[PDB]
Protein backbone atom coordinates (compact mmCIF):
# COMPACT_ATOMS: atom_id res chain seq x y z
CA UNK A 1 0.00 0.00 0.00
CA UNK A 2 1.39 3.27 -1.26
CA UNK A 3 1.97 5.70 1.76
CA UNK A 4 0.87 9.53 1.33
CA UNK A 5 4.04 11.52 1.88
CA UNK A 6 5.13 15.53 2.44
CA UNK A 7 8.62 16.93 2.09
CA UNK A 8 10.66 18.96 -0.41
CA UNK A 9 13.46 21.41 -0.12
CA UNK A 10 14.60 24.70 1.32
CA UNK A 11 16.80 26.82 -1.59
CA UNK A 12 18.74 29.80 0.17
CA UNK A 13 21.34 32.56 -2.02
CA UNK A 14 23.06 35.73 -0.74
CA UNK A 15 24.88 38.53 -2.27
CA UNK A 16 28.44 37.79 -2.12
CA UNK A 17 29.55 40.85 -0.59
CA UNK A 18 33.62 41.43 0.43
CA UNK A 19 32.83 43.40 3.48
CA UNK A 20 33.37 42.89 7.59
CA UNK A 21 33.67 38.84 6.35
CA UNK A 22 33.17 37.44 2.63
CA UNK A 23 30.15 34.84 2.61
CA UNK A 24 31.40 31.10 1.46
CA UNK A 25 30.54 30.35 -2.12
CA UNK A 26 29.14 27.16 -0.75
CA UNK A 27 26.82 28.95 1.77
CA UNK A 28 25.65 31.50 -1.01
CA UNK A 29 24.03 28.64 -2.84
CA UNK A 30 22.85 26.04 -1.31
CA UNK A 31 19.59 23.94 -0.73
CA UNK A 32 18.54 22.12 2.44
CA UNK A 33 17.04 18.84 2.32
CA UNK A 34 13.90 19.00 4.80
CA UNK A 35 12.80 14.92 4.62
CA UNK A 36 9.90 13.52 3.92
CA UNK A 37 7.40 13.01 6.15
CA UNK A 38 3.94 10.56 6.65
CA UNK A 39 1.06 13.08 5.50
CA UNK A 40 -1.50 11.24 7.97
CA UNK A 41 0.87 12.44 11.32
CA UNK A 42 0.04 15.92 10.65
CA UNK A 43 -2.78 16.26 12.71
CA UNK A 44 -3.15 19.54 14.24
CA UNK A 45 -2.52 22.97 13.83
CA UNK A 46 1.11 23.71 14.89
CA UNK A 47 2.66 20.39 14.17
CA UNK A 48 6.25 20.44 13.67
CA UNK A 49 8.36 18.37 12.11
CA UNK A 50 12.13 17.69 13.23
CA UNK A 51 14.22 20.46 13.20
CA UNK A 52 17.21 20.45 10.03
CA UNK A 53 20.09 22.36 10.73
CA UNK A 54 22.37 24.06 8.26
CA UNK A 55 24.60 26.86 8.60
CA UNK A 56 26.28 29.93 6.78
CA UNK A 57 29.88 29.78 6.62
CA UNK A 58 31.66 33.06 6.61
CA UNK A 59 35.78 33.63 5.61
CA UNK A 60 38.34 36.17 6.06
CA UNK A 61 36.33 37.77 9.05
CA UNK A 62 37.87 41.14 10.63
CA UNK A 63 36.06 41.78 14.02
CA UNK A 64 37.97 45.49 14.19
CA UNK A 65 35.71 45.73 11.13
CA UNK A 66 32.42 44.52 12.50
CA UNK A 67 32.27 43.24 16.51
CA UNK A 68 28.67 40.92 15.21
CA UNK A 69 27.61 39.46 12.50
CA UNK A 70 23.58 38.52 12.33
CA UNK A 71 21.10 37.37 9.28
CA UNK A 72 17.68 37.78 7.82
CA UNK A 73 15.65 35.88 5.54
CA UNK A 74 13.63 36.78 2.45
CA UNK A 75 11.06 34.70 1.00
CA UNK A 76 7.08 34.46 -0.22
CA UNK A 77 4.90 34.31 2.92
CA UNK A 78 2.31 31.80 3.96
CA UNK A 79 -1.09 33.41 3.47
CA UNK A 80 -2.27 31.89 6.72
CA UNK A 81 0.82 32.34 8.93
CA UNK A 82 3.26 35.30 7.10
CA UNK A 83 6.04 33.94 9.85
CA UNK A 84 6.24 30.93 7.60
CA UNK A 85 6.86 30.79 3.89
CA UNK A 86 4.48 29.40 0.98
CA UNK A 87 5.47 26.43 -0.69
CA UNK A 88 5.72 25.34 -3.69
CA UNK A 89 6.31 22.26 -6.14
CA UNK A 90 7.99 21.50 -9.48
CA UNK A 91 5.60 21.05 -12.14
CA UNK A 92 5.61 17.42 -12.53
CA UNK A 93 4.17 17.18 -9.06
CA UNK A 94 1.48 18.39 -6.26
CA UNK A 95 1.76 20.83 -3.88
CA UNK A 96 1.08 19.63 -0.31
CA UNK A 97 -0.85 21.80 1.56
CA UNK A 98 -1.92 22.75 5.28
CA UNK A 99 2.26 23.20 5.70
CA UNK A 100 5.00 26.14 5.84
CA UNK A 101 7.93 26.15 6.11
CA UNK A 102 9.94 27.51 9.04
CA UNK A 103 13.50 28.88 10.00
CA UNK A 104 14.82 29.86 13.18
CA UNK A 105 18.10 30.86 14.71
CA UNK A 106 20.94 28.86 16.75
CA UNK A 107 18.57 30.03 20.21
CA UNK A 108 15.67 28.02 18.51
CA UNK A 109 14.03 31.85 17.68
CA UNK A 110 12.00 31.65 14.47
CA UNK A 111 12.73 34.49 11.80
CA UNK A 112 9.67 36.42 10.06
CA UNK A 113 10.80 35.90 6.40
CA UNK A 114 10.42 39.67 5.66
CA UNK A 115 14.19 40.46 4.59
CA UNK A 116 14.43 42.44 8.03
CA UNK A 117 14.07 40.24 10.83
CA UNK A 118 17.69 39.36 12.02
CA UNK A 119 18.62 36.41 13.97
CA UNK A 120 20.26 36.76 17.18
CA UNK A 121 23.59 38.73 17.19
CA UNK A 122 26.71 36.98 16.73
CA UNK A 123 30.29 37.67 18.06
CA UNK A 124 33.16 37.11 15.28
CA UNK A 125 36.33 35.47 15.79
CA UNK A 126 39.29 36.75 12.86
CA UNK A 127 39.02 34.12 10.20
CA UNK A 128 36.06 31.81 9.67
CA UNK A 129 32.70 31.87 11.80
CA UNK A 130 30.14 29.33 11.64
CA UNK A 131 26.31 30.67 11.79
CA UNK A 132 23.72 27.79 12.70
CA UNK A 133 20.51 27.77 11.69
CA UNK A 134 17.64 25.21 12.14
CA UNK A 135 14.73 24.56 9.23
CA UNK A 136 11.49 22.38 9.48
CA UNK A 137 7.77 22.25 8.19
CA UNK A 138 4.89 23.84 10.92
CA UNK A 139 1.39 22.44 9.92
CA UNK A 140 -1.25 25.44 9.21
CA UNK A 141 -3.97 23.66 9.09
CA UNK A 142 -5.58 20.29 11.13
CA UNK A 143 -5.94 18.63 7.85
CA UNK A 144 -2.72 18.84 5.75
CA UNK A 145 -2.75 17.04 1.85
CA UNK A 146 0.28 15.11 0.62
CA UNK A 147 2.93 16.33 -2.03
CA UNK A 148 6.00 18.44 -2.37
CA UNK A 149 6.73 21.23 0.03
CA UNK A 150 9.53 23.30 -1.57
CA UNK A 151 10.76 26.73 -0.86
CA UNK A 152 13.46 29.68 -2.49
CA UNK A 153 14.93 32.12 -0.04
CA UNK A 154 17.55 34.64 0.33
CA UNK A 155 19.41 35.17 3.41
CA UNK A 156 20.59 38.61 4.08
CA UNK A 157 23.92 39.76 6.07
CA UNK A 158 23.96 42.56 8.91
CA UNK A 159 27.08 43.65 10.50
CA UNK A 160 27.52 45.79 13.51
Amino acid sequence: TPVSVSGGTIHFEGKLVNAACAVSTKSADQTVTLGQYRTASFTAIGDTTAQVPFSIVLNDCDPKVAATAAVAFSGQADNTNTNLLAVSSADNSTTATGVGIEILDNTSSPLKPDGATFSAKQALVEGTNTLRFTARYKATAAATTPGQANADATFIMKYE
